[PDB]
């Protein structure tokens, strides 16, 4: 019943955001499957590919996400 | 002051590996530019580039990475 979803985050690149959102989806009760990450010229872009086993993790997965300082936005590919 | 550096990891895509090593490079104290990782082939690969204070930083950042159980190698790399 597990299946692979998309996850867009974009930001700006202040007080060690990477680190930020790096940590709350390695935390987060999901499978990794890809990320490309980039933060440059002040502005943070990150595309995750995750196995979730239902959308209520994958909803949980994004509000976490949108909470961490410097987030544009947080949407499902 | 900080300079560009690239790290590649290559380990086992097994037991939430690509959770932990992303957990690993998360604690890191250092200011992270790129991160291409994806998982295929029953492995996964993981380009990093971050900005670093000088080598012997540079150093014990691979060396952690290096000792978690499941990773093959990790390397530095150039361009």
């Amino acid at each position: 019943t597990d299946f692979l979803a998309g996850i867009r985050i974009v930001g700006e690149d202040k007080n060690g955001m990477t680190n930020q959102i790096t940590g709350v989806i390695s935390k987060f009760d999901t499978n990794i499957r890809t990320i490309v990450l980039n933060a440059k010229d002040g502005i943070f872009t990150c595309n995750l590919m995750i196995f979730v086993k239902n959308t209520d993790k994958l909803t949980t997965l994004m509000d976490k996400l949108r909470k961490v300082q410097g987030v544009f936005t947080v949407e499902r590919l």
